[PDB]
RNA sequence: GGGACAAGCGCAAGGUCAUUCGCAAGAGUGGCCUUGCGCUUGUCCC
């Protein structure tokens, strides 16, 4: 729509309108100049800000603790919540009935990739321009405790809030030598059942769980 | 300290807070109290940016499927070592239990620039140039040459040929789901080894089935 | 608020396999299994 209404929101005046154009143009809308390449650069760029910000204002600093957060801070979901705060879905150039939330994220990254370039690849600046919009929206997610729960955890919360029951894991075989063996567990709930190979029991379960989740993503 | 004063000369930056450079070289065993863990987490997302940004600039093509393989190498444990060795990091390390490994060299490398970044005062644009000053050419060369990181189907391709002089066979078994969200299921086979792979496409499905077959062969 | 079950993570312990050492008496590293405690969360009960 208006490649200037978005500039107002962002708080940046594009001195290369052409960029912002591409960063918003999807593939099927223009297989001549889409956002793909910019998404690539934007993904690494946005990833940096998020991580640099998360390493400062964070309770614990151990890897095992920061990974769960960053998993959400850069997840498609959290990337949509920040995009909505820009009404980005109203500036995208794409064919109708083909756009989903994934595409929004790509455009989000592709966006800051464009501001980075435009501003003469000024990191420090773009970084500040990034916080001046989402820093608090990010710190909040942190302060709250938002994270990307692991599979077994997820599958549990699902099964319980739909049947108030839990999944049942059963080892079915163990192959190879002790110092290095492969486990094969079976995840089952109700009438569903999947398998999962893993160096260890738990690792094999996380697998069988991930597969079960997918299976549950259909209907009741 | 006299050692943590040599690396500075090689790096081209004077640490206004040597306390950082220290932790950016101290392993976990060496000192549980203060290690490079958290710093490698930040340096990872920072070193990635410099590389990607540089890659999208000096590159023949720009499409995604052409940049992925490259980036796969430029942030590879292998390529990282080649850069660290040009600063003899394996000398300034700080361990304890057992000897060293290439992996650690990579972590400490990213953990290194993570320090510089904070040391200079979170100055990105600065650290960026300070990074290209002694690597830009080293990287652009890898690109110009065409150093990539072969995919799974290819890797499986080379293996199966250098052991049986034969190639694997991929067969589609099913395409479940609705026409607007169909998922393919191919079957990779070679001799008496088979695996399955789920994918949004036929090729994607194959890359999966392959990666699983490589691990089967990876056995013995 | 107090619990029952469960999950993830953390700390530790025991066992086992592999591996390294060795004044052969022992001593380390890693993979896996089991247990306890802590932290967080989910479903349930009070």
């Amino acid at each position: 729509k208006m490649l200037e209404q978005l500039e107002k929101k962002l708080g940046y005046t594009f001195k290369d309108k052409s960029l912002l154009e591409k960063a918003l143009t999807h593939v099927s809308y223009s297989k001549k100049e889409h956002y793909e390449t910019l998404e690539f650069l934007g993904d690494a760029l946005v990833n940096f800000f998020i991580v640099d910000l998360l390493v400062q204002y964070s309770p614990n600093k151990r890897e095992g603790f920061l990974s769960p957060l960053k998993a959400y801070l850069i997840s498609e979901e959290f990337f949509n919540l920040l995009a909505q705060k820009l009404e980005l879905h109203k500036f995208i150039r794409i064919k109708r009935g083909k756009i989903n939330e994934t595409i929004i994220g790509d455009v989000f990254e592709a966006l800051w990739a464009a501001v980075y370039i435009d501003s003469g690849r000024d990191a420090n600046f773009t970084r500040e321009l990034f916080y001046k919009l989402f820093k608090e929206d990010i710190l909040s997610a942190i302060k709250e405790g938002r994270v990307k729960k692991d599979y077994k955890t997820i599958l549990q919360e699902i099964t319980q809030k739909r049947w108030k029951e839990r999944p049942e894991y059963r080892l079915i075989s163990v192959e190879g030598p002790h110092h290095k063996k492969k486990f094969i567990v079976e995840a089952k709930i109700k009438e569903y059942r999947t398998l999962g190979e893993g160096k260890s029991k738990k690792e094999a379960e996380q697998r069988a769980a991930e597969e079960l989740i997918k299976l549950l993503e259909e209907s009741e």
